[PDB]
């Protein structure tokens, strides 16, 4: 019944329908993107119309389209050419990540290439990465990718052991041409292996772990109805699959006594970034939107029962469309559990002699993506006293070189002759933010000094500052970890029981931010990636840092093209946009196959509730 | 049989044997500390000299003193008396903590505050505060306690609901003497309660909550022999306990194949410091070093099963001396189990088609302390990857105040009448090095930003860059979150395979540092807390990074005139000494007891291994 729910595969099959009907799905059409529109602000006319956006692209090298479907009307409501020299290319699709090793291994320059280093054309597998935008003239308007080779020993063997340094092809997939090959030297391709499951690596496994059994005896503590609605310790929200961004969510609103008190009204990462920090013209190029130009949502993986969640799971299987529209399922792509996560509060008392324990608990929601050779786990943590918490976690194989004789500043030695690049995985959170209704403030939050004197005899106070964001060309804020800078999303017309504002801040881990140069080409791309926290008015098409179309798009879409527009932010529907990352300089113990790493942010109730919001909890 | 063993009942009743005998226990005597030394360098002795340290209080006012017992010989080894206006007080008595209350009972100054405000005196509970030093010159070489007053309604009321602000009296507690009572006005009396086991606070409990049932049907996977020695994971380590400092962790190693490879000789909690930043002379002298001042291991709790720690535990109790020399048991005062941590290493491989999943888990050793309204756990997690890393969790009730009408930019209001004043929770960890030995050097690594140009044509590069400390006059190190700057233990003489030298880097939260002015009593006092990183050249006698006699010290002891000796620290037996903290301005969620906030620090591997150390985990 809910607008927010899930798209069925029978809807799925009906835009299907329809854009056949009207002659938009020939067999030469691709669907790039599908996906649900949310319902517009003013959804109190219940009047549900479930519409969907689709990208179509043309294999026949025809202009493709942007579509817009109204499942209940049965109706095309929009359909418009795009110029992607102008607006930018379309996301990678699936099927061409085997075109760029296909059409490589019958040019005649790249069989030179692999001859004079005695390599086997069947055993060389290419990797199809993005091709951004630099200096190629006859890039632009047509649609590229790059290609790097790494060399598979038999058909089990892990490919990015053995890269193939000094050699990189661009490939048009559209017209089938290879036009350039670019072969600046040649470099030994590294001998080992890294097979990580081969006994003579791993050595005889461990017997010495025994078995963690997590159970609930009689079941879990939340709800799911309609699908995908969350009820959990007075949390209540929506759960929302994207194939572009992946788990979105929805409604996010905490139960406070009688009232339904929402928080942020959608929350998702919206962009991520990976860009490397190696020189060398074989990989200077190189920087992927996993969400932008991939889509991370239709490379989730099936989540196994007792591998990859743990304890009493409740499972989404996510409803996609695939390249000619017809619906596939991911199965068990979405994890749900709650979680122990120790003690919330305690206090032994000298003077009243009660003793006072409480447990603490989290409800997660997951889901692991794989592209290429990365491997990354998105998780939304929800805690009984407030909080709200998402964690990244990166792992799988790190992306290899080869390591140059005499060393180098940019590439970290994982192996004999074996490198990996210097690279950075950046993030962008976009929470449009409803703390106790749509009217909310950004305050930046500052711990300030004082210095000894008057008013301060003995040179022990301190005190902290607040700054409205009132405009959104003063809303583009950088972190400062030494003073311990915060923000805080307000409603200044919704009061606690003191006559404060009610809010919520947001910490950061203040990692670095993009490392590239100001005047290069992923700085204009990625510019969202340049500062910690971004504040924008809500407009219904602003739903990416960086535009709608970002494979091979020559940069400022996005945040910096809404921000000029100047709006007023002070007491207003908003939306905040957080950058944070990891700086990854890869280590020996990242190889073959690399222990988690994570980053993140959390957000906390700030004078939100009149006391503590967990009194009621009992003793375990 | 191990050195590193708890001490014994048996081993105390020894210690207040040969102190009675030697005339050093008389009934004016206490006990104010009690704890094991450690093994000096070079026990490959093996001639196992069990020694004690103790500090003897003299309650009729003569010189207290400073005793090193030998209980393997039977003999007092070292006996010091000491001049405490010089090197400072004993710590806090258990036994003063009343006296403060009963001495200002009977003092008419008191009484007539009280009776001026309308408070029966059998009501107003006393806060038994440390005093620092400030401009009180009759308080040089005097035992000195301050005390600050609350009310309690009833035996079982929360007195910090009730604080009696603008008042405060200072005690002399060896020649019972109230030296000074300080009225700077009437404050109301807040009225509301703080009773959070009061049904008429709590509403009614959640019946939501479904049980969690974490459980090892095999038992736990790590052994303990010896008491206190723990293996897990290829982990070994020796746990022990001190009085001053709580859980101690001595020998950490990592079991590499065939050699066990230290990592770090000692880690400890070494110091920890409270100071407000409420400027009003109520309280601007407040500080405590629950550590240095209070001793927080004789405070710890008792934890229960089911409630303080869940799962499969294993118990430590450690036994301390009391103030007469009587062995006190602290029953399950230490919790110990290993905890899942989700996904370790996952990779879904589109070329070789392996699908590999692990999961992760960790060790956990952890204690509770309560002083006061405060309440602090200390966690150490030990992963299988070879991460180490220490968790705060800081939680209990605030410390209270009026208040003022009109607001306040150093105090928050928590409920009507009712202020927490801004104050810090500052941690030091002492981290005795042994990276693959005694040999270790420090570096401090920063990231690198590169200009566009000739080499980094599209301005995309960026790099690292390491600075070896040398000297200890240069091994005092602030934070950088901007440029990513971390820390790096190595052994420039032990290399991994690519000729590299093994290290653990060190990854800070880069919280900000003390906020008092550097003029002040406290920054003086506390001057570990001005800087993120110290790195000093190891010595038997230098402990503390406050020195040994913390109360009512006049400042310099520890850190700062350790580091002037200007000692060799490249490639030597080094101590890391990390400063890291919370700057907490309450809010209304933390009352009427406070959800936990955490803080921390961890160490990860930095090219110690030769490769991925948990290749040799199984499947689920
Ligand atoms: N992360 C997308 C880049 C990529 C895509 C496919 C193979 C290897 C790398
Ligand atoms: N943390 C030590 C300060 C303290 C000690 C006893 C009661 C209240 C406060
Ligand atoms: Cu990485
Ligand atoms: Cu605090
Ligand atoms: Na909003
Ligand atoms: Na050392």
């Amino acid at each position: 019944a809910s607008p927010f729910r899930l798209a069925s595969a029978g809807e799925i099959s009906e835009v299907q329908g329809i854009l056949r009907t009207a002659g938009l799905l020939g067999p030469e059409k691709r669907i790039a993107y599908l996906g649900v529109l949310d319902p517009a602000r003013g959804a109190g006319s219940e009047a549900e119309d479930r519409r969907f956006r689709v990208f179509i692209h043309d294999v026949s090298g025809a202009r493709p389209q942007e579509v817009t479907v109204s499942v209940t009307n049965g109706t095309v409501i929009s359909a418009v050419e795009l110029d992607t020299a102008a607006t930018g290319e379309l996301p990678v699709l699936e099927e061409e990540f085997e075109v760029v090793e296909q059409l490589l291994a019958t040019d005649e320059r790249w069989l030179k290439a692999l001859a004079a280093r005695n390599l086997d054309v069947s055993k060389v597998r290419v990797a199809p990465l993005s091709a951004g935008v630099f200096e190629y003239a006859e890039e632009r308007g047509r649609r590229i990718l790059r290609g790097l080779a790494f060399v598979q020993d038999f058909p089990e063997d892990s490919a990015w052991a053995h890269p193939v340094d000094g050699l990189v092809a661009y490939v048009d997939v559209v017209s089938k041409e290879v036009t350039r090959v670019i072969d600046t030297g040649v470099f030994p391709v590294p001998a080992e292996h890294g097979n990580y499951t081969d006994p003579e690596l791993t050595g005889p496994l461990r017997t010495t772990q025994k078995p963690i059994s997590i159970t609930q005896p009689e079941g879990p503590s939340f709800t799911v109805t309609g699908g995908n609605h969350i009820e959990w310790e007075k949390w209540s929200l929506d759960v929302g699959f994207d194939v572009r961004e992946g788990v979105v969510l929805h409604n996010i609103a905490f139960r406070d006594g009688d009232r339904l008190r929402p928080i942020i009204n959608r929350a998702s990462i919206a962009e991520m970034v990976v860009p490397y920090g190696d020189p060398s013209p074989i990989r200077s190029w190189q920087n992927y939107f996993d969400t932008g130009e991939y889509l991370v949502g239709q490379y989730a993986n099936s989540l196994e029962l007792g591998c990859d969640c743990l304890g009493d799971i409740t499972y989404l299987s996510p409803v996609i469309s695939d390249a000619f529209g017809n619906p596939r399922e991911i199965r068990n792509g979405i994890c749900m559990h709650e979680e122990d996560w120790g003690i919330l509060a305690k206090h032994s008392d000298l003077w009243s002699g009660i003793n006072y324990t409480r447990r603490n608990r989290r409800m997660v929601i997951s889901f692991f993506t794989t592209i290429g050779n990365y491997d990354y786990g998105f998780y939304w943590y929800l805690y009984l006293d407030g909080t709200i918490e998402f964690e990244a976690k990166a792992t799988g194989v790190v992306f290899t070189s080869a390591f140059p004789e005499g060393g180098s500043d940019n590439i970290s030695q994982l192996a004999p002759g074996l490198g990996a690049p210097f690279h950075q995985h950046i993030f962008s959170a976009r929470l449009d933010m409803a703390i106790d209704g749509f009217t909310n403030r950004v305050e930046e939050e500052d711990v300030v000094r004082q210095t000894m004197g008057p008013g301060n005899e003995r040179g022990n106070a301190f005190s902290r500052k607040r700054t409205v964001l009132t405009r959104e060309s003063e809303a583009v804020r950088e972190a400062d970890a030494r003073t311990g800078r915060t923000w805080i999303i307000s409603n200044p017309e919704s009061k606690n029981r003191l006559n404060e504002p009610v809010g919520y801040k947001l910490h950061a881990h203040n990692q670095p931010t993009l490392l590239a140069d100001p005047g290069s080409s992923i700085a204009r791309r990625a510019a969202f990636a340049t500062k910690d926290l971004w504040v924008t008015r809500y407009a219904d098409d602003e739903r990416y840092p960086t535009g709608d179309f970002v494979n091979q798009h020559s940069g400022g879409a996005g945040l910096p093209s809404y921000i000029a527009q100047d709006r007023d932010i002070d007491g207003q529907d908003i939306v905040v946009w957080h950058t944070f990352g990891l700086t990854h300089f890869p280590r020996v113990e990242d190889w073959p196959i690399m222990p988690v790493d994570t980053v993140g942010f959390k957000l906390r109730p700030e004078g939100f509730f009149d006391r503590s919001p967990v009194l009621d909890v009992p003793a375990n």
